[PDB]
């Protein structure tokens, strides 16, 4: 048995910025109380694993990044209640610790147990369960599912149905909830809406799904990479749009387009100047704009809060809204039951020691997930 | 009888930015087509009046400025089927023309007929009824109270009943209309809830009195000048502060008095940085922030957009979301039943012919709303 053992399994390490991760072996210390290891089986590559390598995300180096996965629980320490060894797991990248003011907020999903807001790169006790050569390497976002085996928080973990494929349910550990939910929960798309989607990769894909689901009449994808737009098409987007071709600037178009502003805008890139175009292009009146991208870390925006006064509603959010803990199990329940698709998402496969290949992939502009087996 | 001709009358006009107004007369003509020419009984002196003066706001001068008003109709145009002669008014400076898509909109009040987004200082039909001294003056918002007479179009009139008292119903034509329903509406307060409020002047009072009559448990008031304290807490504030007291940035203090950030807060000052810091002052995950402030013209802020991707609202209203002509009869007739108070909100009451006595009492940080009477 491996319960209450160290487990030396392989690992993707990013030992410095813009490097190649490193596949090699780590030591994964057993769960102390709370904590749950978890053999792990699919992990999808996400934009934001890719902010760490960029530094676009300021997260402690060395680091196990990874933070969309589901696998199987190997062990769990004392006093989890939650999970049991041999049950599928989804990480959750927002803990639901279900007892702080969020948690118990009917609209709040960001956790105050969150490694998010001002990273430390650690278990909830502060200390790390990876060493690789005899050197303590960091968590990212409790999760580090960049690894065969990882160690997270009971508050951190969702037990999901035992017959679950995990290599596409994966999906909802991140990209997949975050769009989707973006639309459905914060925003809360209506029927016969025109919404704007900024960003056509996996989440912006999900955005669309999203506003497909809540009735919009139009959906209008916008992305400089053409490529993009046949996907988008297929998942629901009545039309799109690359800034590229126009003389005027996207808001200008947009609002043109929809004969006075758009009902709801969704940035789903990360960059500050699409984000301001965003809620501009949304009715002045009456839109709502979504803030889902990720920004450069420590950068600030520059607008006219003229935009705001005449009537416009601008947030944002992470996981699209969702309480993660209660949320996952039920969107792979809803996932079982055909309830919405993820395979249009995924466009590679690849095992997890060609991880590299797997950024490439995303950094050239041709893929939209790939998903990497153990 | 004085329906059909010119009416030669008694005026404030603004020459010039950064003067006095000049009390003097002016011709007013007859209404043409769905117009309406009203007999002003009072006018109150909003800050917005000020930013006029000061140029905070540009709009086309020479003006008639004054905006919240009361008045009687002396006569109406072809087709005008809402008011008739004798009727007590209140002008509406955002329009309610109930056929563009703002005003279909369950939501929008900001209809698209306002003058206020890109001011012409006209009528609807980009013409004046004003001349003083052989010169076209502008109108303002359509509106233009800070003459014995105005002709506005129908769509900036309402009814009101036949037994309001002027003197005070006339604040519903702007900043108690616009601080409640920014709380009520906009915002949408809830019960138990804690609420800041920074600007205690009459917009910002009003909006106290919204949030205690949506049940928040706490509402803090913000203000540089103690002075404000007293009314601020008489109207419902729990407890008030002063930034200049403390070392610290008061959205920290906030942040601390709160136990982790406000439910809701409300910018009612006009300054960027207060939009800024009423922002961050909210709960990071499901604290919603309005702007109600009029900033300088052509003026951006800079802010970090992680704070609204943790999950705040950020969003602005003019006339507190109301639409205009359906809610202000309401408002007048709810105050009639004493289901709010004015009187908190009027410090002093002055001869028409007193309107630079008025500004110089607000701009010194004495009054909250001087009444101007005719
Ligand atoms: N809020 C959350 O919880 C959350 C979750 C998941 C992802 N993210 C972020 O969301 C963003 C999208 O993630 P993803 O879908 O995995 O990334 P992605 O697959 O890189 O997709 C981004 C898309 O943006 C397109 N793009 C780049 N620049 C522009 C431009 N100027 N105008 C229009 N399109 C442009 C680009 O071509 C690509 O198709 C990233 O910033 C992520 O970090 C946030
Ligand atoms: N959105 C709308 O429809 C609407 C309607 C009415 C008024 N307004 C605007 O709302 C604002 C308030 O109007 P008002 O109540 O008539 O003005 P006011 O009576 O001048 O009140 C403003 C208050 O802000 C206080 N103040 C000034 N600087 C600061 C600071 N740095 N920190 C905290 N407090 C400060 C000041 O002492 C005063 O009590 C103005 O900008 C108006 O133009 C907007
Ligand atoms: O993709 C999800 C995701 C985010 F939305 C973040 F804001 C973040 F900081 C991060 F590390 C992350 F992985
Ligand atoms: O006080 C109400 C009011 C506003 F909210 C404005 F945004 C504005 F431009 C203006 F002229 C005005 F009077
Ligand atoms: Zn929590
Ligand atoms: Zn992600
Ligand atoms: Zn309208
Ligand atoms: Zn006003």
């Amino acid at each position: 048995s491996t319960a209450g053992k160290v487990i030396k399994c392989k690992a993707a390490v990013l030992w410095e910025e813009k490097k190649p991760f490193s596949i090699e072996e780590v030591e994964v210390a057993p769960p102390k109380a709370h904590e749950v290891r978890i053999k792990m089986v699919a992990t999808g590559i996400c934009r934001s694993d890719d902010h760490v390598v960029s530094g676009t995300l300021v997260t402690p180096l060395p680091v196990i990044a990874g933070h969309e996965a589901a696998g199987i629980v190997e062990s769990i320490g004392e006093g989890v209640t939650t999970v049991r060894p041999g049950d599928k797991v989804i990480p959750l990248f927002t803990p639901q610790c279900g007892k702080c003011r969020v948690c118990k907020h009917p609209e709040g999903n960001f956790c105050l147990k969150n490694d998010l807001s001002m990273p430390r790169g650690t278990m909830q006790d502060g200390t790390s369960r990876f060493t690789c050569r005899g050197k303590p390497i960091h968590h990212f976002l409790g999760t580090s599912t960049f690894s065969q085996y990882t160690v997270v928080d009971e508050i951190s973990v969702a037990k999901i149905d035992a017959a679950s494929p995990l290599e596409k349910v994966c999906l909802i550990g991140c990209g997949f909830s975050t769009g989707y939910g973006s639309a459905v929960k914060v925003a809360k798309v209506t029927q016969g809406s025109t919404c704007a989607v900024f960003g056509l990769g996996g989440v912006g894909l999900s955005a669309i799904m999203g506003c497909k689901a809540a009735g919009a009449a139009r959906i209008i994808g916008v992305d400089i990479n053409k490529d993009k737009f046949a996907k988008a098409k297929e998942v629901g987007a009545t039309e799109c749009v690359n800034p590229q071709d126009y003389k005027k600037p996207i808001q200008e178009v947009l609002t043109e387009m929809s004969n006075g502003g758009v009902d709801f805008s969704f940035e789903v890139i990360g960059r500050l100047d699409t984000m301001v175009t965003a809620l501009s292009c949304c009715q002045e009146a009456y839109g709502v704009s979504v803030i889902v991208g990720v920004p450069p870390d420590s950068q600030n925006l520059s607008m006219n809060p003229m935009l705001l006064l005449s009537g416009r509603t601008w947030k944002g959010a992470i996981f699209g809204g969702f309480k993660s803990k209660d949320s996952v199990p039920k969107l792979v329940a809803d996932f079982m039951a055909k309830k919405f698709a993820l395979d249009p998402l995924i466009t590679h496969v690849l095992p997890f020691e060609k991880i590299n290949e797997g950024f490439d992939l995303l950094r050239s502009g041709e893929s939209i997930r790939t998903i990497l087996t153990f």
